[PDB]
């Protein structure tokens, strides 16, 4: 050791991080890809078996990026030519081996350029989306039977989602749900007809002569929206020669009356179905639980099984309400809202009563509800050691919540404080998934009495290689702000030498509940910042951050760019008065939100940064789209809340960017957050007379990913940083 | 002490260059505008009266951008609401004032959205062009007759130019011509039907909630070009009731064989056009003189009135054929041509016989034909002291060619080397512009005793201004490559000292037929550069450049980036050996081609340059227009040029850049040189993992001339180079 962590070890990953990707296809076994194949292991005892043999990977086209077996396990979808979208869309190519005569199905083959697919949760049906349009195979050597006829690029939409339902509703393409035993096959129909389109242009390969013009149907804030349908269509009637036999549930009338979202649904049993509504303005939502009619095949909706949720103060949920938990029976359900307190806990309903009763309670919150079974409720939280960053596993009997166990606080306490888990089919068996602060660790689980089973992948490999470079330290601690307590993180340069001063580099989120102090394990540019150029790298979650009570979250509703942003600069003021930062060397910077906060407080004439680096930036709030947008601003009329949109664009504060060295990032394809957004900013900036950087990454969206895009990003950053700070 | 030309200097223009423009409007007489007011000068005897008191324009209600007198004096057209569109077009609103009751026509008015208009040459007839469709209007107060009906936006123009006729075949919107006493009104019409369209956002002012997408048929290299038709109309005949009509003048068979252009539109008698037409390939021109046979009114050809100009080394003309110039009879004309030495002459033509006789020769070339009368031809050459880049007025006796006389030579030999001429009707008098190399000199001239009559404008109040400053010097001299001469201008800091060594900008453009270094007296940001930071600011005409014969100027036929790319190298070597010169500390720039070539000399690897500046670059030339690109490159297919289109792109060279430090500059909106070509070099150089810096200007056009955009370029540029020059 005398060398460290380098941009180039972060940028060609040269310290591999291992996980464990398992699928549960039973109570106790799950399928794992050893070495290119796929084994059937037993949870249990452990003895693997060969489900399908390796080179069985006849390189179909391209290299096959995904399977998914038949629930019966009689076939398997192999995924490949894979396309990507949007944040989660993508189109593939998708061929079905069948198991048992180990033969590749080759007729009736699933269209090239198919949107979404899926097996149904019995047997093996496959409901399928290609050009807009349902399709469903009852057979994989059988020809598949349509659904619908109604599908029209950038109009509308069956079966997936359109661009605002993918990225700020759902957080998924897919807009089909199959029912328990697979008689109905649930959809929404997305309508974009009067949804405006953004449009930009197209570079392409440097053989395209003239550009391309992407247009999307994307609504900005205020702007018309999609407009939804959800159908369940009973697949029992399918046949050539036979109409679709389907019914089109509508949401309870205090939704119907204006826009609205679908936002959840949830099968139940085979006759019932859980939808949950919420109005354009998100601040109330709705559970609707239909009952199925077997002599008219109506769904049935009843005043008795709607259950509401109100925010008063903000916003329903975290980024959406959370979703019901029901029982085998249906007849009651347990989901996350907020306590009395402003906590997220979780709250028992009966499927038919209005009251709930809360199982859990504290100032901390549950983060998700991951299994559960007529006796015990598992969910996630961040009760332990009062640390909203930290993540356990926890078990709370379902007849006396005075029972409530951690499964995973102290397995391992010093190198695991972050965990996720994965359970088998009744929560018989359950794998943990810890992220941090240590090197993640992977082990398996018996729900019986908790044994540790066995380890599944531990990192010995990677914490042997970095046993010989100068790693940086992270430590997470608290800090008072306006007489509250935050959290805060810093990444500190090894052989740390307490009488030197250290540039600072803040990076920041900030975005409405959200969380970028937690005690998660990552190899990242700030790594490097640390190890190798010896700058200190800090994150402070303020007014607005999540995960700490509605009180805290709540705090930016209706005024994005005030509270988190002046969080921020105090902050960093407090970690500038230590005797080992150069407060006169202190820079800010962040992604989206991130870039928008960073702009924010750069041109906040604090006095406190010296430069700063936004990539991807909202700029002015009506350039983002309606539903994010209107959730924490509502609607940018005078009526309404025009006046803060209005004073919360960077532009607005353009003269005090004279003060500060700037860099403005980004992609001219970015579909999420326009180039509008970085473009009109610029333009303003030019017009005030100052002085900055830019950089555009041609053809790049959101996420500037490409292998060459990536790699260019942060040498770029890197450079400008050190030149800010004087370094070599 | 004294003050340094600043940057704030040259952006504000601190320090006028005055100017002295008129209009003559008979053979004595001109208008000129003065404190606001239209004045009537007499050449005859300097005496002067006013035309119109500036208390009119204060009556409009509106800032009047211009305004054109009608021939007969008896009206003046007001411009208002100058709405510019690409390098010449633009569209306005204009107002009819009646000079001799002194008072506005309310009746009738002009449309607004006005694309062109113009009086006839003599009376008040107005012909105009409205939603791409012609209109004229005998009275200001009578109706106007609509001529076109075919005018379609994006599609047909009549009367207007589209894109690409507008910027490289016209250099003018106007595609209209009056004939001499104002029978006929010739107009072309552009057919866009099959030309691709360029498409592009464009932002807009902030409030703008989405971005609009620009979209012009423009013609890319080898791709549908518009098809243009010609017609004469008579409008004698124009009435309400009356059809039009008009006659179509199609070119000659040698032409109408393939794809051509018009390049040219000539009128002659009241009964005689001359029509200049060139073929795609632009290496075969042709004029034909057609005449009005008055028993049919039909426009006759013959091939003994045609006139076939080629070239076998290169392309015709310098930018385009030269224009004839026809003698009052129109029986011959005056044209320029190259000899059989390469070198650009007039050539006396009878306009019905072949062959015809130069009446100027020499290693020179002549510039421009300026005037004509029965007895003397005006022209500008750059034969004095044989220097390429100076240029004066010669006068030849049409009697005897070997009579020729300098007009302007010997007038003020150390302040004018560089002039241009204004000559009355009949040439009776001219004004003769001098720009340097000391301050511009306007001056008034007898044709009869070639007397000065007058000083019109010396600029003694700049000259003032200036003592007071250390103003840089511009030298001019010769350096040989490969065994032939060529020009440089250097421009020397103040106190230039021998000894010291200077860092050293070179300042490129070295397009086709360029001229960067001449005796013009400029105050420019490389006068800044010179004077506060003590930078030499040179640059190099080398092969491919114009003036100086065909041999020179062909060298780079069919191989853009090139020659001419490789003589500025080169010259930039005997530069750094010159002694004075920090090799340590060499920068190259330039704007458009000059983009381009700074990029192909940046890839080259020469070790030379250590730092570049590309503005609006070319960086791919099947990314430019047909009419440009082809006329120097051929086609870009395997069986034409397609191998010198491949490796003449700068993205060819990105590896290179590893070893230079570079700023790529371009504005969103540039509908000349695409946003695409910045946007398509950038992501090569991303790809080839090269840092560089960017700087895109929101909505700017291929001037970045805005107010704001033009002061923060200059700035943006002035803070790169001095950072790469160690600058403080
Ligand atoms: C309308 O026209 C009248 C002329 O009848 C304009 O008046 C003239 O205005 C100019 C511009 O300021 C005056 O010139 C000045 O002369 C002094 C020389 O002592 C010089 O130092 C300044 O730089 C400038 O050149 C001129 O004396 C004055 N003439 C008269 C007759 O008063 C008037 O400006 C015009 N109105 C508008 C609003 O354009
Ligand atoms: C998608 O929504 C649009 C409305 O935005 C629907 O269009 C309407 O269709 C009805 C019936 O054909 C017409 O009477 C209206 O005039 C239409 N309105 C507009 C603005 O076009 C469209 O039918 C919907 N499509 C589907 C399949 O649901
Ligand atoms: C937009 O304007 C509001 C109202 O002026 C700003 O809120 C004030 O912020 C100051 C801090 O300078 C506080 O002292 C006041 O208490 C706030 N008043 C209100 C009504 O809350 C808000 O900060 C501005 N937003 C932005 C992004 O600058
Ligand atoms: C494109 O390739 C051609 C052919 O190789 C280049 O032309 C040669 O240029 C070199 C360097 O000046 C000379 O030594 C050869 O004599 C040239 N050969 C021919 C056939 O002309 C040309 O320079 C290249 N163009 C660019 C921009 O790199
Ligand atoms: C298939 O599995 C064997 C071990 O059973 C392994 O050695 C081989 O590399 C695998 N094939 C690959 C690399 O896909
Ligand atoms: C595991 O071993 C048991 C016998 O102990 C056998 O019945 C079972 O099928 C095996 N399963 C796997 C996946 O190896
Ligand atoms: C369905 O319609 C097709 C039409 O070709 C027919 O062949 C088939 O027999 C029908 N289904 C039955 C068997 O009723
Ligand atoms: C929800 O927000 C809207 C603003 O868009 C407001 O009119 C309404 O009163 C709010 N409702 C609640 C329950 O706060
Ligand atoms: C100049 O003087 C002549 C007479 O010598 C006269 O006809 C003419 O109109 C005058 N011009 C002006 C503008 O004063
Ligand atoms: C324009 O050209 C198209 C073919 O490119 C032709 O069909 C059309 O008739 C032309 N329009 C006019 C008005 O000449
Ligand atoms: C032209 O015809 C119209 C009738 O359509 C009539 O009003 C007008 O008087 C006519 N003008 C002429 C030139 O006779
Ligand atoms: C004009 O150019 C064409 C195509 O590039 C070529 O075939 C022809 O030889 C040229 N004509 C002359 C006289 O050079």
């Amino acid at each position: 050791s005398r060398r460290t962590y380098t941009l180039t070890d972060y940028l060609k990953s040269t310290f591999r991080v291992k996980f464990y990707t398992l699928q549960w296809i039973s109570d106790h076994e799950y399928l794992y890809k050893q070495e290119n194949n796929i084994l059937l292991f037993n949870a249990e005892y452990g003895n693997s078996s060969i489900f399908l043999e390796n080179s069985t990977f006849d390189e179909l086209g391209y290299s096959t990026n995904d399977y998914s077996v038949s629930p019966d396990r009689q076939f398997i979808l192999f995924e490949y030519n894979y396309v990507k979208q949007w944040r989660h869309s993508y189109t593939a190519s998708y061929d079905i081996y069948d198991l048992n005569k180990r033969q590749l199905i080759t007729e009736e083959r699933i269209p090239n350029n198919t949107q979404w697919i899926t097996w149904s949760p019995v047997g093996h049906k496959l409901a399928y989306v290609w050009n807009n349009d349902i399709y469903v195979k009852n057979e994989p050597n059988l020809s598949s039977q349509r659904i619908t006829w109604t599908g029209k690029e950038n109009v509308i939409y069956n079966g997936v989602t359109d661009w605002v339902y993918e990225e700020e509703v759902f957080s998924a393409y897919s807009a089909l749900w199959w029912s328990p035993n697979g008689t109905f096959l649930a959809y929404a129909q997305f309508n974009d007809t009067e949804v405006p389109l953004i449009e930009y242009s197209f570079y392409s390969d440097e053989s395209l002569q003239y550009p391309k013009t992407v247009r999307i149907p994307y609504p900005k804030a205020g702007a018309e929206n999609p407009t939804v349908k959800f159908f369940v269509v009973d697949t029992r009637t399918l046949s050539p020669n036979a109409s679709v036999t389907s019914y089109q549930i509508v949401p309870p009338a205090s939704v119907l009356i204006g826009d609205h979202y679908l936002c959840g649904v949830t099968w139940v049993t085979e006759e019932r179905i859980s939808l949950q509504w919420i109005r354009r303005a998100q601040n109330y939502s709705i559970i609707d639980i239909c009952d199925y009619d077997e002599s008219t095949g109506r769904w049935i909706s009843s005043v008795a099984r709607q259950h509401i949720e109100i925010s008063t103060t903000g916003w329903v949920g975290r980024f959406r309400p959370a979703e019901p938990h029901f029982t085998s029976d249906g007849n009651s359900f347990y989901k996350i809202i907020s306590n009395e307190e402003g906590y997220k806990h979780i709250c028992h309903f009966q499927t038919d009563k209005s009251n709930c009763t809360f199982i859990t309670k504290g100032a901390w919150e549950v983060i998700g509800i991951e299994a559960l079974t007529s006796d015990y409720l598992y969910y996630i939280s961040n009760e332990h050691k009062g640390m909203p960053g930290g993540r356990n596993l926890y078990r709370i009997q379902l007849n006396d919540y005075t029972k409530v166990t951690c499964l995973s606080c102290e397995l391992n306490p010093e190198r695991c404080q972050y965990y996720s888990a994965s359970f088998s089919n009744k929560a018989k068996y359950y794998q943990l998934r810890c992220f941090g602060p240590g090197l993640p660790l992977y082990t398996l689980h018996s729900s019986s009495s908790d044994k540790e089973l066995r380890v599944l992948e531990d990192n010995s490999a990677l914490d042997k290689m970095l046993q010989d470079v100068q790693m940086p330290s992270k430590k997470l601690d608290v800090i008072n702000l306006h007489g509250t307590k935050f959290w805060y993180q810093m990444i500190l340069p090894p052989h740390f030498d307490k009488s030197k001063k250290y540039p600072l580099l803040i990076e920041v989120y900030a975005g409405p509940c959200s969380q970028k102090v937690d005690t998660v394990f990552r190899l990242s540019w700030a790594t490097y910042l640390a190890s190798t150029e010896n700058i200190i790298v800090a994150s402070f979650d303020g007014r607005g951050s999540g995960y700490q009570g509605d009180k805290i979250m709540h705090a930016i509703n209706r005024r994005l760019g005030t509270f988190e942003v002046e969080d921020q600069i105090e902050a960093t003021r407090q970690f500038s008065k230590m005797g080992f930062v150069d407060d006169k060397r202190i820079a800010i910077w962040g992604w989206s939100y991130g870039g928008y906060v960073t702009s924010m407080v750069l041109g906040a004439g604090s006095g406190v940064f010296k430069c700063g680096i936004a990539v991807a930036p909202v700029s002015k709030w009506e350039y983002y789209d309606s539903v994010y947008t209107e959730r924490y601003m509502g609607l940018p009329t005078p009526e309404d809340n025009l006046d803060y949109y209005r004073n919360s664009t960077v532009m607005s504060r353009a003269e005090n960017f004279k003060q500060v060295e700037y860099l403005l990032i980004h992609g001219t394809a970015d579909d999420n957050v326009h180039f509008q957004q970085s473009a009109q900013l610029s333009k303003a900036l030019v017009d005030a007379g100052v002085d900055f950087q830019t950089m555009w990454y041609t053809d790049e969206d959101h996420g500037i990913a490409s292998n060459m895009a990536h790699q260019h990003i942060y040498t770029h950053m890197s450079h400008f940083l050190k030149q800010c700070f004087s370094l070599p």
